[PDB]
């Protein structure tokens, strides 16, 4: 309840605007009308002459004409006419996407397919199906700025994609993924809004001042009228549950969401999602394992939770990076330790941070996690959007895709990464606001130094997806994805893990496993037949003892 | 370890200063010196010709000179030269206090005796001694800004006030209390600070950007470097336990202490306090229970906080205002709400701030909550402090006080309140900084409507107490006092409370109780002598039945 609603031939037309006195809804077509201005600052106004796909536009006191920002759709554009469409209405109590086998197809529609569409991303359905992945991590639809963003100036919390095709699209795009067993995930922003198009600014007050993220500034989850805020978000949850049988949620940056409310906002999210027996996920920075934590542990009940740690140590490890993030780690031991107390930094001096970061995980499975040694951010935030395989030798690269898919936590690929993809994963913007398309140049700039302008579309289109299959590397992970079903591997942290100086064998419950940097003598404690080896000079049938192996890693049993 | 430290013949010099590259340590008397930046950001120097009770001044990059901000003794003033003392060092583990029989009496040194020192604290011990109090509740002394404040300028966190008597006294005063067996409770502030010399914001990052509470900014106990800043603070509450065998803290304003940590600071500080067998109390307007909950229920451990619910209820109700907060309530129900469930707003609608406030207490004693018709924020917050006598009939002010003293919560008593005082308690201020004695003139001019100029001697003085006794009110009390203890009324929330249009009784474990505003027929349900009355008017004897009652209050058994 917040953009319409339809009752029989009725409509409904909500409005969220204490800082109004008097708004008019406005069918393009129809006419203008007046709004029922309530006590808490909903104007309103009942319809039953419309049914149509109608565009229309909130005109307010001021003089301005603006769009429903609970809009379902904007066609037009941002500052398009919000649109009316059928209700999807019917949904799922439940997804078959139990966690235990969970893989994770981080997707960015656009630069995907050359369509850069749902159906783009249709076709490539099968091809999904087979390698092995269980579910699709869709980048942020929430209608953006132009036709070129990683989605992240999304505005329009209820509004679907113009570019990408837009609701029935999304729509299909699901019910496609449906039948092909592929489950579909969603990643929704909560913690902040696009800089373009964004009106919630007159209608009342959307965002807290109080507090200033990086991104300018989140909601208003706790003073003046909470209430109504916190209500457009939660309800925002139940629609992609409903409207589009959505399987699960992503969180982007939670730790930007500020709730001071004896209930977090998060919990309070986390909630309606179990409701409805989906999933929730968050990308948290704070080594807090508040989030993913139990009710009755404090936590507000989040299903899992990204591990940046755990990239890090292994690729500041394999890179010899240590810039920014990266000065935490890089060594051997940090891989380890991530390893089998899911955070680097339980607890400790970041001098990145230059305090004392996160906190010890308890005793929950290796499924609260996901790990990852791609993802746009990861590769995004180059400035040349440097995927991995251009900075690590080949065998290593064969290593990482190892490590993080043999690892008991939640495994998620970038996309392209599977078949050994080379471009680029630039950032990209679509701004009209000449002083965005300018901020945002120095911004990336000097953030980043991405000399790409991201305003360009070539930054773009560089950045789509060369499917230029490598059977080299596409065999491997079809594998790996396939040993690990078969392995039992999954949420088990009951590891022991041994390393040399630079190697490292870890034992499971059924295998062990090996990694070798480099040439060097190994006192291996096990009895095991090959699996699988990133080469060739490994032993078909392993037996305890001291050998010296090359460059590589080999998977026993 | 923040200011000075002496171990033989020795002094330190610890110093928080990241942003500075060179500081030096100068004792005004002997010279000046260099201190040994470390990595973190501590200049530091170490001394042995010291031991002098000198003045110092560290002196900066930038080319200034200042005060230790972990000054123990500001002697000169707030610009003063930090001055050395000596380690108080004797303390016992243990505070005489248990909580069950806690009377508290806010005092305000300045404006109470016409000494307003610790000494004229002192001569009224026995006094206080007498009245029943179990417990000296002692507003900031944390060094403000010249002589005439509440103590919520204060900015030396460490240094004893200058005016106030300082140090010795302050020791004294407390020596002494002990001896009476009296209990003292010191009122600390950690969620900013005096805009009057404070030096913080140079030697590096106290305070945090990210936020911003009403009088400025909270401290940083989340980004950057919050290590350091969360210990001046941690450090800063040991102190006072060890250098003054203080007996327990009063918070001010918690809800402006701003924590994302895994561990709040705020349950980070009980845990010092508790860890000393002290107590801890906190004046929290989020109404929940988060606070003072135990650490198994998720809560920070506070020992108890104060419920303005309780006060408002019953002023409102009394007084026919319904002003700022007082809209919030003002009804009979109010009253009993607040007497079975503790907080009136248990999760709700507050117009008030129009937003959905506070949630169940829980199942925890009456003692965790400290109730009160009077303290410096209730009368000096009106623009002309009146005190609560000159708004209510003395029928009434009987009333209340029976109240809140036979609530099973912690009645504390405002200074002056209990011999019938009417002088009002104003907001005084002593700045210095011509754009500050302006902008506190509009400033309460605005927001209290408040004529007096608070920084007008007169405004001072005229709140200071005139001890004119009324043994009329000061003997009720003195009874009050007493009965609560013999009558066992202390904690327990055991507690049946009826309620007719203008009256309500109110079973306990061993008596009951009538207060009726209003000449109304009672349908007493039960038998027992008179205990006490506000009239004459009241039966010695008395049996179940109906009874015509008047205006007044009575006491079963």
């Amino acid at each position: 309840t917040f953009a319409y609603k339809i009752d029989g031939n009725e409509v409904i037309f909500t409005l969220w605007a204490p800082y109004q006195k008097s708004v008019k809804l406005k069918v393009l077509e129809k006419g203008l009308y007046e709004m029922e201005r309530d006590e808490k600052g909903y104007f309103t106004i009942t319809l039953n002459n419309v049914k149509v796909r109608d565009r229309y536009k909130y005109v307010l006191d001021d003089a301005s004409e603006i769009p429903d920002p609970a809009s379902r759709y904007q066609p037009e554009g941002v500052h398009g006419p919000s649109q009316i469409i059928q209700e999807s209405k019917e949904f799922n109590n439940e997804t078959f996407l139990k966690k235990e086998d969970l893989i994770i197809y981080e997707i960015h529609v656009g630069t995907f397919t050359p369509e850069g569409t749902f159906e783009g991303v249709i076709r490539k359905l099968d091809y999904l199906k087979d390698l092995g992945i269980t579910a699709i991590e869709i980048m942020p639809i929430a209608q953006f700025p132009g036709k070129r963003d990683w989605g992240y100036d999304g505005v329009y919390l209820y509004a679907v994609q113009n570019s990408y095709g837009g609701p029935e699209g999304f729509r299909k795009l699901v019910d496609e993924a449906h039948k092909k067993g592929l489950g579909v995930i969603l990643d929704v922003v909560y913690n902040h809004v696009g800089p373009e198009g964004n009106y919630m600014v007159k209608l009342g007050p959307y965002f807290s001042q109080k507090y200033k993220t990086p991104w300018g500034l989140t909601f208003n989850f706790d003073d003046a009228e909470s209430d109504e805020v916190r209500k457009f978000i939660l309800e925002n949850v139940e629609y992609w549950i409903k409207e589009y049988n959505v399987d699960g949620f992503r969180l982007d940056a939670v730790h930007a969401i500020i709730d001071t409310s004896p209930k977090h906002i998060l919990e309070e999210i986390a909630d309606v999602v179990h409701k409805y027996n989906r999933i929730v996920i968050a990308e948290s920075d704070l080594n807090d394992p508040r989030v993913v934590n139990p009710k009755e542990k404090c936590g507000y009940n989040i299903d899992a939770q990204w591990v940046d740690d755990f990239h890090h140590s292994i690729h500041a490890y394999l890179t010899g990076e240590r810039q920014g993030y990266y000065t935490d780690f890089g060594n051997l031991d940090d891989i380890v330790k991530s390893y089998k107390d899911v955070f680097v930094y339980d607890g400790k001096y970041s001098n990145f941070r230059r305090k004392t970061h996160g906190e010890p995980v308890g005793e929950l499975d290796g499924c609260n996690f996901v790990v990852y040694i791609q993802n746009h951010d990861q590769v995004g935030n180059r400035g040349k959007g440097e995927r991995i395989i251009k900075l690590v030798d080949r065998e290593s690269y064969k290593i990482a895709a190892a490590l993080y898919l043999l690892s008991p936590y939640i495994p998620m690929i970038f996309m392209g990464e599977e078949y050994g993809e080379e471009n680029p994963f630039y950032f990209f913007s679509d701004f009209s606001d000449s002083k965005l398309i300018q901020g945002v140049r120095e911004g990336r700039k000097k953030e980043n130094g991405q000399d790409t302008d991201p305003q360009d579309e070539s930054t773009f289109n560089a950045s789509k997806l060369s499917w230029k299959i490598d059977e080299e590397i596409f065999s491997f992970y079809k594998i790996l994805i396939k040993m690990r079903k078969e392995l039992s591997i999954a949420c088990d942290r009951r590891v022991n893990v041994v390393n040399g100086e630079n190697w490292l064998i870890i034992k499971g419950r059924e295998y062990f496993s090996l990694y070798v940097f480099s040439k060097s003598s190994i006192e291996v404690k096990y009895s095991g037949t090959l699996l699988l080896s990133s080469n060739n000079s490994f032993p078909q049938h392993i037996e305890e003892g001291k050998y010296e192996f090359d460059k590589g890693f080999a998977l026993y049993k």
